[PDB]
């Protein structure tokens, strides 16, 4: 089903996150304009959420039980 983004979709979580540890929903959502509720599915099973300061939205892959590389 939808999971074939899925996977193409951590692609491109990677390259994000190959250039920060932290993105942001807005930043993700540039990199792919798909909906954000599907991307936070894919962020609420591997991904975190952090406040700060402002309450700065951003998320990082928890790379606690990543066994793929």
């Amino acid at each position: 089903r939808a999971r074939a983004d899925k996977q193409h979709v951590l692609d491109m979580l990677f390259s994000a996150f190959e250039k920060h540890q932290y993105y942001n929903l807005k930043d993700l959502v540039d990199i792919t304009k798909q909906p954000v509720v599907y991307l936070k599915e894919i962020l609420k099973e591997i991904g975190v959420q952090n406040v700060k300061g402002i309450h700065k939205n951003t998320w990082e892959l928890k790379p606690e039980y990543r066994h793929y590389q």
